[PDB]
């Protein structure tokens, strides 16, 4: 056999390859993060534990017909995920310089949402249009009123927003169901 079947799994976005087996595995692991929209610098792919260069091909690797790469983001700065009192969750991928945002504020961010599954259903950088609403106003879902709260410009935050703090049994856009958990990556831009 020539070529193999390989599944890289992040948890939520799974994906399915078929490579050549002396083809690195680079536009495998680009492509992967490409779907997330996310560079490959800001992911670590392991196979039976070991991380994995781009340069390394399956048969480098003894890979087998359906084996699994696991997927993670890796934040060099660590990371540290903190709930909230309403079952928020948040999570400083990179830390803001200057004074934190505060409710009752106008922020302009780049943000990009995505399902539990994996499944993007939006970003601002679509439209390369930075989005703007004033903070603790309510003319946003409930976790972003609550989690850009604290925020400094330039910081990246992911938030896991329960759906009581975002679309709650009506769901949105033909996209995000009821019930639905949403995890957003956000970028504050200005203050
Ligand atoms: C369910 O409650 C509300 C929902 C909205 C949705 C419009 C604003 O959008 C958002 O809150 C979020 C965060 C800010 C960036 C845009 N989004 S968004 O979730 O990505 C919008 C979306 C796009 C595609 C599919 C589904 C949903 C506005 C609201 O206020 C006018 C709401 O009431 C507080």
């Amino acid at each position: 056999e020539t070529h193999i079947n390989l599944k890289v799994s992040d948890g939520s976005s799974e994906i399915f390859f078929k490579i050549k087996k002396t083809t690195p595995l680079r536009r495998l692991m680009e492509a992967f993060a490409k779907r997330q929209g996310k560079e490959m610098d800001s992911l670590r792919f392991l196979y039976d534990g070991i991380r994995i260069q781009a340069d390394q091909t399956p048969e480098d690797l003894d890979m087998e017909d359906n084996d699994i790469i696991e997927a993670h983001r890796e934040q060099i700065g660590g990371s540290t995920v903190v709930t909230t009192e309403s079952g928020l969750k948040y999570e400083d991928l990179t830390e803001g310089s200057g004074a934190e945002a505060r409710a009752g504020q106008t922020v302009s961010v780049h943000y990009t949402g995505w399902l539990t599954d994996g499944q993007k259903f939006g970003s601002s950088k679509d439209r390369n249009d930075p989005f703007a609403f004033v903070l603790g106003g309510g003319m946003v879902i409930k976790g972003w009123d609550e989690g850009v709260q604290g925020m400094k410009v330039g910081g990246v935050r992911r938030l896991t927003i329960p759906p009581q703090l975002g679309y709650g049994a009506r769901g949105a856009g033909g996209v995000i169901p009821p019930n639905a958990t949403l995890v957003f990556e956000v970028e504050l831009l200005d203050v």
